This record gives C-alpha cells, sequence and structure tokens, in this order.
C-alpha cells in the first residue's frame, strides 16, 4: 500500500505543529498581552491525543515497543521461533481488543467539553479505534517480513482470515465470546490477582512487550472473575493520554534533539575546555563540566553519552590518560542528565504517581551537584595519584573568544532554571518556551536550521513519544486491577515486624532496585516496578517527593552496573573501546554515587528542604 | 451514516479559512515589508481544487445542480416519472466514469510542482477520485429519498448492486467494456459531433443537469470516433479547477454575503434616503442609488433584490406610488449589480475566453453608468406625469448624522474600484482585501460578526461554488470536443454573404440571446451557449473584450423578461404583489435597457476606448 507510506508521520508532523503554535500563541498572549486564553489547553490536550496515537502505530509497525531481552538471547534460534509466533498472536489479540474497546467506548461518550464550545466528547474518544484499525493494518503488514526472513511459523493470510472471522463473530453473533470467561470453568477466588500477576512475569520474560503484558494482565484478571466490569476502566485508556503535564515530554524531547547539532556542541565543549583545561585532572573536570552544561537541556543520559563522547575522548586520551579510565570518566558523567531538570524519568514518575512535577524537579536538583562535586574530588584524586601532567594555562583572550561564541546557546539551560524555579511557569510552559527558543537560534544566531530539518525533527521526537504513550495509557490500566485488589495492604500486612521502622523498608527496596537494574534496562524497570511499589510507599507513610528522587536516582545507577548497562556499551561503540576496559575504568567511580544514594536514603531532609522552601 | 454527516462542510471550511489566511499573508508580505512569496499561490491552488471537489459533492448530495426546468414543468406527474429516473441513471453512470478517470490520470501524473519544493503532481490529481467516491455514496444516499417519495422506479439497493457489478468487472475484466464502442456498430464520420450536439439538447430538455450533459456529450462523441483519445482531454478535468483567476469567486460570494446583513443594508439606505429623497421622482432616485450603491461590493443582482426590497418598496408605497411602478422599479434596478464590477458573469466569461479579468471589469463600467442615468430620467419622466407629489427637504444634521454612521460600510466600494483600476491590485487580491475589510469592520465597528457566523457564511459561499465549478470543468472537457471539430469553421462557411458585415452577425447574436433568454436561466444560459459562440466570434474578427460585455449585458436583460424571469418572480414575492402588476411595471422600464443594448452593439468605441487608456 505504497500511497499510505507516510500517512502516519506527515498528519503528527502537521498536528505536533499546530500544538507548538497554540501553545506559544497562549504563552504570548497572557504574558505579554494580559488576555488569558481559555481553550488553548483543550484543543492541545484533543490534539496531542491523536499524536499519541499516530505515534503509537508508528512504533507497532517498525516493531520498536520496549521488551526485556534478558532470557531471550540465551535461547537457540529454534526455540526463539515458537516464542516468537506466540508473542505475534498476542499482539494480534492485544490489538484486535483494542479496536473492540476503542468503538464501544466512542459510543458510550456522552459528556460535552465545557470552554471549547460546549463540544462532545466523541471528539476526544474517537481517536482511538481509527488508528487502532491503521495498527492492525500495520501488524498485518510487518507479518509479511516476520514470516519471510523464518522468525515466525505463521504467515499473513492466516492473520488475515482470523481477522475476518473475528469480526463476522462480533458483529454478528457477539454472545458466542461467553465461552471465554474463565469464571465459567473454575472459581480462584482471591487468588486471581495473583494468578494474573504469576502469568504477567512469565509473558513478559518470554519476550512480550511490557506494554501489551500489562495489558493482557488486566484482561485474565477481569475474564478470571466478571467480565462486565472491564467497561468501566476501559475509559483510562483513553483518558490517561488527555493530561497536560504528560505534554511536557515531546517537547522537551525536541529541544534536547535539536540542541544536539554538531555545531552547538562544538562550541560548549571549545568554552568548557578554555575554562576547566589547566588543573589537576584537567581533561575530566573539562568532561564532567560539559556533561552539567548539557544536562539543563538535555532529559536523557545517553543521548549526552552519545553526542559528545567522540570530541571529550579524544582530549583526555591526548592530553595523557588511560584509556580504562577515559572510558569510565565518560560513562560515569552522562547519569547528570537525568538527574537535573528537566528529566524524562522524573515527568513519568509525577505522571503515575499524581505529584507535581515543579516540586520534583526542584527536589532532585540538589543530587545532581552532590554527584558532579563528588565526581570531580575522584578524578582529582585519581589524576593525582597516577602523575598525569597538567595542561597549559589558557590566557584570557581565547576565554573572552570562546565564552562569546557559546553565549547564546550556553544560555538555555539558566532560561529553563530561572523559568520553573520562580514559578513564572510551568514545566510544560519552560518546555514549549525552550524548544521556541532552541528553533530561534538554530534558525538566525547559528543558520544551521532549515524547515525540512524541524519537520524530520518533530518526526522523530513524535516517534520516540510513541514508545513511552502506550506503557502510559497501559500502565493506568493496570494500577486498577492493583488499587481494586489492594494488594499493598496484603503485602504490608504479610510484611510485620518492620512497620515502625522505615529505614529497613527502604534499604530492601534499595537492594531490589539495585539487583534488578543489572539485568533490566531503566526505561523497562520504571514501568515494570512502579506500579506495585508506590502503593506500597503510601501504605508505610513514606514521602513522594523524596520516594520519587531515591527511585530515579537508584535507576539510573543502573546504566552502569554489569551485565547489561547500556552507558557502557556507548562508550564503548564510541570510544572504540572493550566494554571490558570501560567496566574497569567505571569501577572506581561507583563509590561516590553509592556514598550520595545513601547519604540521601538516610536524610531525607536533604532532598525535602528545598521544594518546601521554593514551594 | 451519522458520523458523516458535516464531512464535506467542516472540511471544506478549514481549507477555506486556510486559504483566506495565506492569501493575506502573501499580500501583507509584499506589500509592506516588500518579500515577496513564491509558494502562496501555488498552495493556495492545490487547497481550491479539493474546495472545490467538496463542494461538488456537497451540491450532488442536496440535488441542487442547474437545470433547465422549461419543458419539465409542462409534464404530468406520470410522464415526469419515466424522466426523473432516466436522469438518475445518467448521472450515475458520469459519476462512474468520473471515479474511472479520476484514478486513471492519478496514475499518470509524473510532473513535479515547481516552485514548491519539488513535490509530485499527484497532490493536486488526487483529489478527484478521493471526492468522487463520497459524491457516488451521497447519490446512492439520495436515492433513498427519491424512490420514498414516489419520484423515481428505482431504490437504492439496484443502484448499490450495479455499483458492485461494475467495479468488479472494472477490476478483473476490464477488456470486456470493448463492447460499447459505437464505432464497432456504424461509422457515422462527420457527423459523429452533430448527433453528439442533438443528442445533447435532446437529454437537456428533459431535466438533466448542464453539467452532467456536456459530459455525457462528450463521451458519446468520443466513443463514436475513437475510444482512447479521451485520455489526453481527461487531464483538463482537473487541470481546469487549479486557476488563479477563478479563485476570486468564491470570496466575491464571502464578501456579498458578509455585507448583506441587515445592519448595513439599513445604514446605507438612510443615508441614500437623506441624500436623495426630496427630488421629483424621490423614492425612485433613492432606490437607483441604494442599487447602484450596493453594486460595488455584490457580485449579483437577486442578491441585492431579496435583500433590499423590503425596505425600498415600504417608502416608495408610502411615498404615494403605486404598486406596479414601485415593483417595476425594484425589479429593474437590480441589474446593475452584474455589470459595475465586481461580477461573476464577468469572471465566468473571463475564464471560458482567457481573456484578462481586469479589462472586462473596466470596460464594464461605463454602462453600468449609462443605464443608471437612463433609468433615473424614465423614473423623472414618470412621477412627473402622474402628478406625485415632492417630500419634504432634508435638512444638514440628518446628511452628516447619516453620512457619519454610514462611512464605513460605503467606503468598501472605493476599496475595490480604486485597488482595481489603479492596477494596484489584480481582482484575486483586490477580493481577498476586500473580504478582510468586511470581516473587520463587522467584528470591531459594527459588532455583528461572530466566529460561528463566519464559518456559516464560509461554509454557504462554499456550497455556492460548488454547482459553479462543475459546469466550468464540462465546459472546459466539452470545448475540446467543439474546438477538434472544427465546427465553427463550417459554421461561418454555412453563413455566407453575412462575412464583411460584423454589424450583422452582432444583431443576428443579439436577437438569438433575446429569444432564449425568455425561457431560461441567465446562469443556465451564459454555460449553454458561450462554448459555441465564442470561437464563432473569433471566427468573424470581432473583438472579444467587447464581445463579452455586450453577451453579460444581453444575459442580464433576461431576467427581466416573461415569461421567466427571477428578478419578477423575487420582486412580487418580497413586495406581496401578483406576477402579472410587477410585469406591467416592469414593461414601461425596458425602454432605456433596450437603447442602451443598441448603442453600445453599433458604437464599440464606447466600450473598448476605457480600458486601453487605463491598460
Ligand atoms: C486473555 C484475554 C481474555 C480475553 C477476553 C475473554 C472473554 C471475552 C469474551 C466475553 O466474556 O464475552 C463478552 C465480551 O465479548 C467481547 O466483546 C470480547 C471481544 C474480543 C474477544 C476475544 C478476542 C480474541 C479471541 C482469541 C460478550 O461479548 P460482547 O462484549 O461483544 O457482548 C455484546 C456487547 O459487545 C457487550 O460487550
Ligand atoms: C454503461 C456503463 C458505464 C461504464 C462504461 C465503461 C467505463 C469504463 C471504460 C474503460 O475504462 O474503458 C474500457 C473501454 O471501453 C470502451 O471502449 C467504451 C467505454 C464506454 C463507452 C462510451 C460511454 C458513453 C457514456 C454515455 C476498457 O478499457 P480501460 O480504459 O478500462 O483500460 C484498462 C484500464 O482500466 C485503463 O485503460
Ligand atoms: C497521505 C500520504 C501518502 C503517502 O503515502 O505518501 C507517499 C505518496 O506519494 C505522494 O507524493 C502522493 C501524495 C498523495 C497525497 C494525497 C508515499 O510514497 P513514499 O513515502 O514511498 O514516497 C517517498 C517520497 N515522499
Ligand atoms: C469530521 C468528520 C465527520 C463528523 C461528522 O459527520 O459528525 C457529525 C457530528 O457528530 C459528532 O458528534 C462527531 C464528533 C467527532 C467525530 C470524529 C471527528 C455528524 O453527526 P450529527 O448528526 O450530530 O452532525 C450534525 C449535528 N451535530
Ligand atoms: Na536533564
Ligand atoms: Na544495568
Ligand atoms: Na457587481
Ligand atoms: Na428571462
Amino acid at each position: 500500500m505504497k500511497y499510505i507510506n507516510k500517512l502516519e508521520e506527515w498528519l503528527g508532523g502537521a498536528l505536533f505543529i499546530a500544538i507548538f503554535g497554540i501553545l506559544i500563541a497562549q504563552i504570548l498572549s497572557r504574558q505579554v498581552f494580559h488576555s488569558p486564553l481559555i481553550w488553548s489547553e483543550e484543543l492541545a490536550k484533543l490534539l496531542f491525543v491523536y499524536v499519541g496515537m499516530l505515534g503509537i502505530s508508528v512504533a507497532v509497525r517498525k516493531q520498536e515497543h520496549v521488551f526485556i531481552d534478558f532470557l531471550t538471547n540465551l535461547m537457540p534460534e529454534k526455540i526463539r521461533k515458537f516464542t516468537n509466533t506466540f508473542v505475534q498472536l498476542l499482539v494480534f489479540i492485544c490489538i484486535f481488543l483494542f479496536i473492540h474497546f476503542g468503538i464501544r467506548t466512542f459510543n458510550g461518550a456522552s459528556f460535552p467539553i465545557d470552554a471549547l464550545g460546549g463540544i462532545s466528547e466523541k471528539w476526544i474518544f474517537a481517536a482511538l479505534p481509527v488508528v487502532a484499525i491503521l495498527m492492525m493494518f500495520r501488524f498485518i503488514q510487518a507479518q509479511t517480513l516476520n514470516f519471510k526472513t523464518g522468525k515466525s511459523y505463521l504467515p499473513a493470510t492466516f492473520f488475515i482470515i482470523s481477522a475476518v472471522i473475528l469480526f463476522a463473530i462480533l458483529f454478528f453473533a457477539p454472545d458466542w465470546f461467553k465461552v471465554l470467561r474463565i469464571s465459567n470453568y473454575i472459581k480462584l477466588g482471591s487468588s486471581s490477582v495473583y494468578v494474573a500477576l504469576l502469568v504477567w512475569l512469565i509473558i513478559m520474560f518470554i519476550g512480550v512487550p511490557v506494554g501489551w503484558s500489562l495489558f493482557i494482565a488486566t484482561l485474565l484478571y477481569f475474564s478470571m472473575t466478571r467480565w462486565n466490569v472491564v467497561n468501566a476502566a476501559t475509559e483510562k485508556l483513553v483518558y490517561s493520554l488527555d493530561s497536560f503535564p504528560l505534554l511536557a515530554v515531546p517537547f522537551y524531547i525536541l529541544t534536547g534533539i535539536l540542541m544536539n547539532t554538531g555545531g552547538i556542541t562544538e562550541r560548549i565543549f571549545n568554552f568548557a575546555k578554555a575554562l576547566l583545561g589547566h588543573y589537576t585532572g584537567g581533561m575530566g573536570h573539562v568532561n564532567i563540566g560539559a556533561s552539567l552544561l548539557f544536562s539543563g537541556m538535555s532529559g536523557s543520559a545517553l543521548a549526552d553519552a552519545g553526542g559528545l563522547g567522540q570530541l571529550e575522548i579524544k582530549a583526555m586520551r591526548d592530553a595523557g590518560y588511560d584509556d580504562d579510565i577515559c572510558g569510565g570518566i565518560t560513562a560515569a558523567s552522562c547519569i547528570i542528565g537525568p538527574l537535573v531538570p528537566p528529566s524524562i524519568a522524573m515527568i513519568i514518575y509525577g505522571v503515575i504517581a499524581n505529584e507535581s512535577i515543579a516540586k520534583l524537579f526542584i527536589a532532585g536538583f540538589i543530587p545532581g551537584v552532590l554527584i558532579t562535586l563528588a565526581l570531580m574530588a575522584m578524578n582529582y584524586r585519581i589524576a593525582k595519584k597516577r602523575g598525569y601532567p597538567r595542561t597549559p594555562k589558557a590566557t584570557r583572550e581565547q576565554l573572552c573568544s570562546s565564552f562569546k561564541q557559546s553565549f547564546w546557546a550556553i544560555l538555555t539551560p539558566l532560561l529553563i532554571i530561572g523559568g520553573i524555579f520562580s514559578g513564572l511557569f510551568s514545566p510544560t510552559e519552560s518546555a514549549i518556551v525552550a524548544a521556541a527558543y532552541s528553533v530561534i537560534i538554530g534558525k538566525f544566531v547559528y543558520k544551521e536550521l532549515t524547515l525540512k530539518s524541524l519537520f524530520n525533527s518533530c518526526i522523530e521526537a513524535m516517534a520516540i513519544t510513541g514508545v513511552v504513550a502506550l506503557m502510559i495509557m497501559t500502565v493506568t490500566f493496570f494500577g486498577d486491577m492493583i488499587a481494586r485488589e489492594q494488594v499493598a495492604m496484603r503485602v504490608a500486612d504479610v510484611f510485620v515486624a518492620v512497620a515502625d521502622s522505615p529505614l529497613t523498608v527502604l534499604i530492601m527496596i534499595n537492594a531490589l532496585l539495585l539487583f534488578l537494574g543489572m539485568f533490566i534496562d531503566a526505561l523497562a524497570l520504571q514501568f515494570l516496578v512502579l506500579p506495585m511499589l508506590i502503593p506500597i510507599a503510601m501504605q508505610f507513610n513514606i514521602d513522594l517527593i523524596f520516594f520519587g528522587v531515591m527511585t530515579t536516582l537508584n535507576m539510573m545507577v543502573g546504566i552502569l552496573t554489569p551485565p547489561m548497562g547500556m552507558a557502557l556499551f556507548v562508550v564503548a561503540r564510541v570510544g572504540n573501546m572493550s566494554v571490558s576496559t570501560v567496566t574497569k575504568g567505571v569501577l572506581p567511580f561507583l563509590i561516590p554515587v553509592f556514598v550520595t544514594l545513601v547519604l540521601i536514603t538516610i536524610f531525607p531532609q536533604i532532598i525535602t528542604f528545598v521544594p518546601n522552601l521554593l514551594i
């Protein structure tokens, strides 16, 4: 079907541009003309729903949804074939039920959209089935290649025939499906939730994506007890994306993509080198400072690691640094980005826990500074011990010229931090302002931007957001089961004798997260673990801002821990060195991170005092 | 199918607003910032193509396409049933072939769109089939109502079955249609065009719409001689709408609709009454002046007749004027609008004849003033003869206040005329400027416009333009047949002994048009007659600007001529009087119009000298 080969990309880019313009107009009108608008937010959320659905469809087409690949890599090809067939079957079922629930909920929408002219909510609720059909088509398309390469046992015609038969049964004899209700045959009772979770773990491990396994577990739970209750909970699937705080993700991603161009990074690194280059430790300090500077704009670590390593490692190697130490420094300095705001992890945690993003950012600011100072101290100690030389002192004129060149680029982090801390802007408004400023600077003051490049960047940002959107909707759906069955209360009742001692609970949770982070990627681990943990945290009367900061730091420590750390692989690839050297170099730099984690775990006041002062 | 019940309206309104904004930006940038844009025109035309197709679809759904209804009104109901079935059959066939040719031409599009980034022309050519499917669905929908009320013999299931069978044949064995080629059975030869024209007339009279009958005639001609040649000509169907001069129609219509509000007309009429009300003839002069003022903004006569009669007739009746005279004045004064620019008829003539719209607009101004002066003279003569009284002289303060009130509204005609005459703007730019100014005035100075009202007005303007678009495309298609066979040359060769005497040819053409205008509406008559007349005019070396002006005046005279004059019916309805009295009152006022037509026919220098001076 060649004439619909770019529908999602083009339509999503158009919607993205429209939303960007709408929010820009809102901010400009409110701040300058003192003329607040009452429809901009509603329209932006309405469009964002469709943007998210389109991103999900693109990800489904390209087979990019996140999944756990630890046990998969240990399987033979023959064994992998069966499991890869099974996961396609499950995803087919998931998309079918997706379409069904979308149609039903669209038919059920009644209330109007006040503050937008009284329009009906059907406009919001219609995005689900319309894009679900396209997702089904994309899945069928991908099955052709899957079977062609020999990775699955099922062709596309099988799925087409099954879809036709299922639609016929649905539209002409739905009462037949009442034989797929597990409650007919066995009454499990209270153990239904435990069985559902047990099968959830297995299907997740065999290779099914997290976003689909979270849906399958809830469907099994409802089928096990009483099916007709699913209709009440199915509205959350759509209501989750209609959120204003969640809207800041794509714009932060776009800002990072725009600022990650080669020209800007060169200026920033040149300034940092001219500044910090002449001290004992030298290029290590330069690398840490550059990472800290880029943290204020980037919302992720791997982007920083893969954007600057080629440049930094050259300087450190040339100065006289060993390969293992330089790899370790490059890998370790990357975790600053997710901690210093803005940060995608904090946004996800706030959305899941219904906490305010601004307080999370303010609370998490300090740990970034502590980690940076500790890293500088350790780098100084190592460089002094190993007897490296000192680079020449830079003269003033080079500092002046480097600062003059980098001025506009380095101004952005101050913009964002001032906008958020002072309360002038909300996080979404701050993201919009940063994106607009970056676009202006790229187009005019550096000439590196063009309209086609901007459109491609918007498409890329939407594609990235699509992966997160599915997990968000499904985790919101799964939280319904978790809360209804009161799993947290039962777990707390089981874990007696540790109450009144929250320190032991924190230690246990930290140990569990540290152990799990060795084999599972951070992004999947967050969604896997948070829904079960947040209610248990609320059970013991643990502050949620501090809990969010602690969990985010503990998960970011994961990308450094063998076997499976993305930072290690990226650094080894970029610097052209064996992963063993990178690992041995990182080992000496893990002590500061562990010490910081211990300090914040035992002294919550450190985290919790700044946000109260500011808010 | 409830959830697609407003698709055309909403999408077309959105596209209309987008085009309006694009042209506004182009004009503002070029005139103020001296920064010409090279993509605005291409984008506007590309969007206008889709707007026109959507309008055609809406008109097809509502059954509003123009047709000749003279012979139809004389038929019994039982005899009307057969013909009404036949016309549905023919329209079904026409839409089917429309879809087929759209698909073929979209597949055949190769060249790119320079000045728009090199995009492919498939974007332009894709509008045809996509909307043709929707037109087919709307036709099938309307057939249900048609059969329900007993006006046709065929249900909708019949058409659905026929469409399915025809599509199956088209897609799986198209070589079967080669039995529908009339050239297999009889080789008519040179008489093919004559036979096609004869059947064209025959089917047109039984009530088939003009737009479909032209297409049917062309298809029959091609099938009669050699079918495969149709593919070369089918591109004009799409290329006709991709025209910049044609883009001025909807915006002039929108300007008229916006300015036809109750408040503005009240101010204009109050000013006119305060100005011209105290002279022998009085309210007649007032009515003529008000019509002249409204001509500069309105592009049609019936709109002026129906938007002002209720107010004018009251004043004339109260003054002491008889009913027949007041009806005659009201009916006669309406023909100023189509003559004084802007005018839709002149735009259509220029599009069909490839002449410049600006020259036609400048040339048609003088007759619009001669007619007004002659009408004033005749009204004075009648009022003096019948001994009506004189109204009191208005004092200065009322004149000052009426002016002060109407100032902004009455400014618009000067805006348009100055913009066009001075060469500052092209007609499309002038239309855009007038629409923007009217919107601004309605929203701010007079506080009468709202976004919903503007959207509804845009929808109405698109609906009106949809009717014209189909006739434009089909007449462009039919011109190919007319030019290929050289009908004009043969007609000229038949009509020997009149060459070297263009006066006799003009007299013959004028007599024919005057005779035809008695039974056929002006809008249908223009498309019916122009395609054959224009080549014959070119044959005799007759200037085309003068020919266009003369034909437009001759056709506008039609709406006054019984049996069938729309002006008479509208005036009788609005003034609540019998059509016989309206006719007998119009009779005395037809002498000035005939004298003006004779004068311009015998003295082309009256028309042809102003445009040469200005251009
Ligand atoms: Na960050
Ligand atoms: Na790890
Ligand atoms: Na006019
Ligand atoms: Na007439």
